[PDB]
């Protein structure tokens, strides 16, 4: 079976941007020229997967809904649910084991950005894999942030270790995952870490283990990006404004990768633009048509 | 009298800024590090007003609320109050007219940035004057766009026209206005333009007919920065970045400015800066007292 | 036969840029954290090229003499030639005949940034290809500037044209090209255009009445880039410095794509880094082995 | 007597910007859109200094001079001389010995960047400064790096130190020193420090030792860049565009400076501009006057 749900963890406490993050969500400030969760909603749909719901605070959850609504102006199926708190990532399992069902499921953070030639041709793979699961390694700045893959001469990966004090190597694990069904019966084992938190890195150690981890390599032609700090955040608008105004296109724009994958027609993508073309959102989409 | 009352429009539209602002109000976005209405706030405070309205939509004042509180955290006395549709700037002393009383008032908009050597200086002259009005003409590449005052060959100024289609002069006024206790008549009897808005500059051209308005000039060595713009909101990102990196010091730190101020001691710095040492913001603070 | 050689313009007059460019050279001009040459040699180099001819003005090809010296220190094989006068792209054919000899060649503008995942694979089929040229097709926001490229109904490109008034697509032509040897032929009978320069587009036009030319798609998901302005330069170093600080990476580095291919072994890298190791560039390699 | 001599020390060999600064002096590379020199000789002719002495290495010194040239254009008389290699900012009252004479000089690091309201009225204080010397304290976010200013609780500066392990405040002394002619027998007698290098901080500290050093507060409001890292460096450019996008002025631009303070006259600035209004410079030129 393909993978045909998803779900964007889109809360956390975002401390790390305090005080941007204190009266506006994480997912919710703006890269450049949209809201940050289109970024990630974006992949998920490059992907093929339509059903997803959608995670974050008490009080958040209701702004995500109240912009996005049931997404079904994007061919989508929207759905939304509310974590009491930000206990860990591996929690969206547990939160969203009904909608999950008996089937497989991706998970991207909101507050990741995917962007590469070939990105959809990447995730296609880990969509169709009968069963285990597939995470993308990465080389970053600094990996001891990060859940880290150690990998053996061979280049085989070998152990995962969530923000190792001495990271055995530069690969950091990304905020796309994409799993099997039997997903949520390990997280809802899970017991929280010293830090107090279900982790995702003891989620995909299990899969290495049983020897049903694909560790993809996202290679370095790739952008991943997260805004994790005031900095980055910045850089992140700056890489994405670059992009638009050589190209003339739009870097993750829902409206436009909806269309052309014919999970709407021209004429909805017109009703949806009309409110959007006092700029030039609005005008892009009109002229794609 | 001292200009001891000020209001901060932080309501609007923002269509420029769709589907950015779809979600998120144009003064709850970050520059760099931090909300922008944390810009003109400070700005007020720099010039010695503590008791502030803002003003902002239906929708988006409790935000605000939510964010400030009533400001004693910083030795301010802040208030609320709904703006029922973005009708024009002029409508801030209808809307604040029994905070404002028999007072004097300064108005400054949510989303100008102002930063510069001895800005303070500037500010108090008119914080000083007696009566009448005081604006500040900056240049500026796409004067159009604003209100537009025009000066004689001495170097008087004139007359002020808003968005030209020729403007007489690149001088526009920025968004920050003094103005005496007859601002609120002169607003109640202001009738809508074409444009159908109440008009910030007919007023200012009744100061500037009766003899009464002050154009002081506001020179280059100063930095005068809008946000309407997917571009303009990233430059000032950028500028801010620039400079704070630098110099390890924050742009329009309310904190910092209230303390330095004397707005509060060190007791309730150390206090505010306890529970957010976590952050950089924290750490700032404490490394300040 | 594979393409085993290749051309740098690295000259030309630089006007939009002056004063920047009355002292310095474009192609010296740095892009965050190296010149500005260094990413069209890399590009070359990915292409699996090691003996290519470096082209710029009489004052500024001993320049570069100077900066990349014959380039046995990354195992390539570099020589140089001056062009007296900016009379053209094509010109590059005249110049460079002696050193193309009898061989196929490829042509990169000395300005030009290429960046993107599967870029090495995408040149492989042009350095391939047996006879005739290959050139990429890239979506951006001002065609004009460009050798535009129009394609019929069914996708096959049937026209370029050199800056026309009314572009018919918004598909430009790269500054990366690939030739067979009839290049040479052909520009030595080209006559120059009205604005007085040896078209390049005019041999495009020759391979494609022929029925010769591969016009390769390059990606949105590809990044390619040019510097002629204030703006487009400052945009790109942005774009590299936001993807290297992010990654840990750098982009372009010839020393460490010549260690990669296998162009030169780990003894040389760590040779070239010693004296280096003082600064991030020194230390950047010596991680790197 | 007002200070009319000025060096602007334009060498050092840049190991830091490696290899940016392998082909091209740090001090020609551009910021935004003119060479880097183009800000510290501004800053000289803003506070009245037309003499100058222009000194760089071996290599580069016949360089400025082609670019420059005697400056008469600007209205200015430069000179130019070689310092054999880098050994240390004092040398520069060595090697300009003979220019100085009998006369006060100012001395402003060829890489440094100061801009902000009333900077010319800042300078004035110190170029009319009848004998001593004066030089300026910025707060920076790393002391370390520079000479380092320690004050006592009323606010006087006490001590100076290179580089100290542990600063004693955050104020560096920035790259403009003005001094009177005693400065040339101080850096006579000056030895080498532990580094090898004859330091001006000691040149400062002698002053202060014989209570003639005015150690003038260069405020937050003021901005002071340096270009030490490819990271600063792109910052300052990004710095720059915004305000002179914003503005629709430039920073640091010789030919105005000249014209507004009456170096030269409109019929002079035409004619330099004639060959760069292929860009906005020249245009820019053109329309100031
Ligand atoms: C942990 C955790 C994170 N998040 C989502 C929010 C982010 O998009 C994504 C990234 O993890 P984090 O970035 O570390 O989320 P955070 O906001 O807690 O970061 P910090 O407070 O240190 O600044 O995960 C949750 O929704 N729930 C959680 O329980
Ligand atoms: C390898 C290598 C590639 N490149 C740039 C060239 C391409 O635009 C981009 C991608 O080339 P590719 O390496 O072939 O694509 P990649 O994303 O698979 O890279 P990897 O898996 O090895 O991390 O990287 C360099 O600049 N330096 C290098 O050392
Ligand atoms: C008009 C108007 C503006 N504003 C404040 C919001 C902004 O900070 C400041 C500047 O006004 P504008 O920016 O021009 O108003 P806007 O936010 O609707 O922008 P757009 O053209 O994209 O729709 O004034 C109000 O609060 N109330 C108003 O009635
Ligand atoms: C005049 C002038 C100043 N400057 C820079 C130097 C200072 O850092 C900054 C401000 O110096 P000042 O010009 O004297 O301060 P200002 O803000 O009053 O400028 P004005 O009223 O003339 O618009 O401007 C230039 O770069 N070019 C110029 O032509
Ligand atoms: C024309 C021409 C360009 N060039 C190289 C230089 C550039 O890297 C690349 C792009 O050409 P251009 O950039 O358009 O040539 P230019 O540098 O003169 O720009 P301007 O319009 O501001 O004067 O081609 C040459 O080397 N020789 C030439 O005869
Ligand atoms: C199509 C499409 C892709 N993408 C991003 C997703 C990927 O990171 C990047 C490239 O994916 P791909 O589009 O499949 O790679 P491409 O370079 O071949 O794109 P094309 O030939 O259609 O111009 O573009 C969008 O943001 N919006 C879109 O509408
Ligand atoms: C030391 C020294 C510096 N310089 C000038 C060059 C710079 O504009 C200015 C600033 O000092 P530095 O910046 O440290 O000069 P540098 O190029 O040696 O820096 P690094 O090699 O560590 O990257 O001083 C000289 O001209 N001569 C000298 O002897
Ligand atoms: C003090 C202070 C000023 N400001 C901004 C406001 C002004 O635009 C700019 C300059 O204000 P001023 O402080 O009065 O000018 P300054 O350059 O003399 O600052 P100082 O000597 O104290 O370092 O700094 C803050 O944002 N926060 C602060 O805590």
């Amino acid at each position: 079976m393909k993978t045909r749900k998803g779900i964007i963890l889109a809360g956390g406490s975002g401390t790390r941007l305090y005080p941007v993050t204190m009266a506006v969500s994480q997912q919710l400030l703006p890269i450049y020229d949209k809201p940050m969760i289109y970024y990630p909603l974006s992949t998920l749909m490059l992907a093929g997967i339509r059903d997803i719901l959608i995670i974050s605070t008490p009080q958040d959850t209701p702004r995500f809904q109240q912009l996005l609504g049931d997404g079904s102006q994007w061919g989508l199926n929207l759905q939304y649910k509310v974590q009491p708190s930000p206990d860990g990532l591996a929690q969206a399992f547990i939160i969203g084991e009904e909608f999950i069902g008996h089937d497989d499921c991706a998970l991207v953070l909101g507050d990741n950005i995917f962007y590469g030639h070939d990105l959809p041709k990447l995730m296609e793979a880990a969509v169709n894999k009968e069963s285990g699961a597939t995470v993308f390694a990465y080389h970053v700045n600094d990996p001891e942030r990060y859940g880290v893959v150690e990998f053996d001469q061979k280049g085989t990966a070998v152990s995962l270790e969530e923000k190792p004090l001495q990271p055995k190597s530069n690969y950091a694990v990304t905020g796309l995952y994409f799993y099997d069904n039997s997903v949520v019966e390990m997280a809802k084992n899970l017991k929280p870490s010293a830090r107090g938190e279900l982790e995702i890195t003891d989620i995909n150690r299990i899969y290495m283990e049983q020897g049903r981890l694909s560790v993809a390599m996202m290679g370095r032609g790739y952008a991943w990006l997260d805004t994790g700090t005031h900095q980055s955040l910045i850089e992140a608008s700056n890489f994405i404004a670059t992009i638009e105004e050589r190209q003339g296109l739009k870097v993750s724009c829902p409206e436009e990768i909806a269309f052309r994958k014919n999970f709407i027609n021209a004429q909805q993508v017109i009703e949806l633009a009309g409110p959007l073309s006092k700029n030039d959102y609005g005008k892009y989409l009109l002229k794609m048509v």
